């Protein structure tokens, strides 16, 4: 019942942040996999807040090229209200997600309770396109732009995103696993001086130094809450094939566990997003089972499960 | 040949330390792949001491929940005498194994001739449950507890193991590759302060520094014979799938060869166990061939094979 | 475009340096995957010098055990000629290869214009067998032996290789990825003191320290042109299965990109070989697709593609 193992589960069955349908079943397959039980199998305080209901906005006309903006803005608006609710209740928010546009609400609602948070973004992509730089028009590739304070005056008024007040600065976010960056995204990345560890860096330094540099960069000045937004495609498709945008050359299964293991040991985890699990895009039933089983193992390591073993505070020899 | 390449081969077709049948064929398939001939091709002096006849023990009721204790204890007792015999002949004992419970006999008979030995234990598991902390009753996940001096007093009188005397100390064994550890094992691991590199530590430091710390921890004070107990499930199941208890996220083929190449270069390899190859557990015939090939390759690196190249002390240009 | 992105492309559909047919289709499948256009989409100045026509030599009698000496010798002689020409045009020679015996011509022609070049050899093998140390007799395992000045006199007079002049010293080549070396090659490797990073060294040091030590070893004294000879079997068969001699335990896709990404940032890439892609050696159509696409990615990384992203100095 430690703070590190005190959890509030929020389901976010949302998919309109991206074209490929099925990512809304994310919260369903993760629950079906036995996540809450396996969390309770560890010494975890688990309270389920259910699946957020998302109202179907039938006529959600696009903003220029950005599609379904009112639907994405409302879903994140509900998530922000719900995330802050479980944070004021002392629990670590565990958003069980569809597409990564929900990171707007998850981080915002987290920010209303802990405005001094830092963000670790595990992803293959930066998701830092603005509504003017996007070529896909999909909002799951834009959430960071709505959330950075330095990007104010650059974000046009998108219908449904009026409640969005930027809550993090460029110095309070670190990327791990980038290997598919748009040209506009790369421009923002280097112009803001955002700390990132692309797969070039992970190869160069190893996931060991990557985590060492990541945590000290974020927890150097002061100790502050950590929000980990984990996009399942941050790991190689050989472990998470059932996702919207897979890119080869990703983080290994071991590296994904080591990231989450090292973040748990800081004791400062405060919010978690497990996004972009799509049980429709599995070429076989095993590809979905493999993806879900991987996202579950990632989450369990976020809350104490260590590869070296775990044990309760008793004498097992008596 | 030289001392590092003078080998005495002991087939150990025993399976009653674990539930799944077939691991007794381990010696058969390893020989069939040509392990003897490939060792001789790299200037090894190899003597084949034959496959040990393990007489049937029909009345072998369980000790509490521990299964087949007398068959396991006598096979390890017979292996212990056999290993000590080849060590007295000046040869490196090579045990081609069934289940890992034979390590009780492999290490004990080794210690009888070389009581100052150190153990490197490559495995996904710690194999350190006592007959009382075990929940599976399978003796192949208990051999280390029988061998540790610091556990004297916690091993009950198990039928078949009255010959057993703990021969190695807690500071004379190093684990590499752990990722599947029972809570009672984790308690024992930490309380006795055993040196270990789980998959987490291998991810943090890399196999290069792991082997540098391993060999310095064991050989730093004084040089001494090394005993390597290699469980095949220490590597990832993508390389050794034909094994009893495969666990995802293991050491790679490269990492397995680097461990064994580094151990050879010390010139202090004295005993070697190649355990848990179960040719009946491959989902396809190729998976069996792939497991055996990896096992043969790791055995060949133990006795001189190097990826950088090998050559005889002659003038290849005449 | 900039020097590091101005390329002359040479297709070398040659296979008679090795016994498995199909590697001559390397240039065809690589073009077919759109390699040229993909290079142009990242602001590269691409000039296509076409595929080299290799005439058939009927009376190609063996030189002892060495097979097809006059076809291999003439093919590399032509490639050396065409590589010197693109080098004279101030372009980076990109050789879309068949078997690795063509490196005899690629490096010789490159050394004709830049005799101070340094070679990086990404390969599971050393390819340093002499015509007398070889047991296979396949010349795609002998190219480095013809190129090293320190082995002059150890190489017999082989028909087809009278034009060859040893053009690099053993102190100017760095091997990366070794894991299958013949006894005679390893003797040569140790005797001549060639700098090398086998899979053992990549395991021990990591790909980052290997690249830093490689670039420092070749360019520490002074800037000079770099010739990258990339045998596709340097990567693990799980990423490049459609090749003649797959060896397990190879460089990862990531390590291949990292090597090529780091080589680009020096701005000194001057010659490139993409060798030993054999589309007829894939057990499934996907295995061919995987091998080519991996080869394509390694190539684009040699000319600026970066996993962290790219952008023109234009976006806000
Ligand atoms: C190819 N580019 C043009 C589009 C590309 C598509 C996939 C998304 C993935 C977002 B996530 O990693 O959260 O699934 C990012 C992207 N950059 C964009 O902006 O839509
Ligand atoms: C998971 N627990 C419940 C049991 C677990 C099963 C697998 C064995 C592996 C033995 B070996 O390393 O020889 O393959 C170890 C184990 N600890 C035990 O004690 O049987
Ligand atoms: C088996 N050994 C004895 C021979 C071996 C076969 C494969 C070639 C690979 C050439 B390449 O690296 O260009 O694909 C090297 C080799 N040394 C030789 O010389 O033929
Ligand atoms: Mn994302
Ligand atoms: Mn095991
Ligand atoms: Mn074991
Ligand atoms: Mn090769
Ligand atoms: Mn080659």
């Amino acid at each position: 019942s430690a703070k590190s193992r005190t959890i509030g589960i929020i389901g976010a069955p949302f998919s309109k942040g991206q074209p490929r349908g099925g990512v809304e079943e994310g919260p369903t397959v993760l629950r079906k996999a036995g996540l809450l039980e396996k969390l309770k199998e560890q010494e975890c305080d688990v309270k389920d807040y259910g699946d957020l209901p998302f109202a179907d906005i039938p006529n959600d006309s696009p903003f220029q090229i950005v599609k379904n903006p009112r639907s994405v803005g409302k879903a994140s608006e509900q998530l922000a209200g719900k995330v802050a609710e479980v944070k004021k209740n002392g629990r670590i928010s565990l958003v069980l997600g569809g597409d990564h546009s929900l990171a707007i609400g998850s981080i915002s609602g987290h920010a209303r309770v802990h405005p001094d948070l830092g963000v670790i973004w595990v992803d293959a992509h930066t998701d830092i396109n603005t509504p003017l730089t996007t070529t896909s028009g999909n909002l799951h590739g834009q959430p960071v732009s709505f959330l950075l304070k330095e990007l104010k005056g650059k974000i046009p008024d998108v219908p449904g995103f009026s409640w969005v007040t930027p809550c993090i600065s460029a110095k309070d976010i670190v990327y791990i696993g980038l290997r598919d960056v748009d040209p506009g995204e790369h421009y923002i990345l280097k112009t803001l001086g955002i700390k990132y560890f692309s797969m070039t860096e992970v190869d160069r330094l190893g996931i060991g130094k990557v985590m060492e540099e990541t945590l000290s960069y974020l927890l150097g000045r002061k100790k502050r809450p950590i929000h980990l937004s984990f996009d399942v495609d941050g790991l190689d498709p050989s472990f998470t094939p059932a996702t919207g945008t897979p890119v080869v050359g990703g983080l290994t299964y071991r590296e994904g566990l080591y990231i989450t293991e090292e973040i748990y040991k800081t004791g400062l985890l405060s919010g978690l997003d497990i996004m972009e699990v799509n049980p429709s895009l599995g070429k076989t039933p095993e590809e979905v089972t493999r993806t879900v089983n991987t996202a579950v193992a990632i989450t369990l390591a976020c809350f104490g499960l260590a590869r070296e073993g775990n044990h309760k505070p008793i004498d097992y020899l008596n």
